[PDB]
């Protein structure tokens, strides 16, 4: 497994504009278009992102291109963030994928909330980190995905993702 397979499992693939778990317009593999309630605003963002008039629908190749851009952005965001970069650099490869997954889902605005978890991950206190990570709106609102990501941090293996092919 790799970060693309992991996030494809967690986000799915949809070629028409849809609403994500928070009710925001999204397309492809978890590509957020806008937090605006306006479908027209989402359609404009989609056209700007793809570079043609899509009328709310894209091809699989286009979805995969947004996905590559979004993964690249998540990783670069971690490397630019003074609080995240040292933790990320301290981690092994599988756990780095769990970190990318979280940033892909939630962005970086709530990093301060995860200060204690980041410290436990940096210290390699995996069971304690796992317990701390679950005390979160993130876990309570998307528990099946949070559990897979947390198990990945706890074990440093892909067991939570092989399980469910
Ligand atoms: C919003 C906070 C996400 C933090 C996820 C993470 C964990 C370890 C290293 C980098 C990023």
């Amino acid at each position: 497994m790799n970060i693309f397979e992991m996030l494809r499992i967690d986000e799915g693939l949809r070629l028409k504009i849809y609403k994500d778990t928070e009710g925001y317009y999204t397309i492809g593999i978890g590509h957020l278009l806008t937090k605006s309630p306006s479908l027209n605003a989402a359609k404009s963002e989609l056209d700007k992102a793809i570079g043609r008039n899509c009328n709310g629908v894209i091809t699989k190749d286009e979805a995969e291109k947004l996905f590559n851009q979004d993964v690249d952005a998540a990783v670069r965001g971690i490397l630019r963030n003074a609080k995240l970069k040292p933790v990320y650099d301290s981690l092994d490869a599988v756990r780095r994928c769990a970190a990318i997954n979280m940033v892909f889902q939630m962005g970086e605005t709530g990093v301060a909330g995860f200060t204690n978890s980041l410290r436990m991950l940096q210290q390699k206190r995996w069971d304690e980190a796992a317990v701390n990570l679950a005390k979160s709106r993130w876990y309570n609102q998307t528990p099946n995905r949070a559990k897979r990501v947390i198990t990945t941090f706890r074990t440093g293996t892909w067991d939570a993702y092989k399980n469910l092919l």
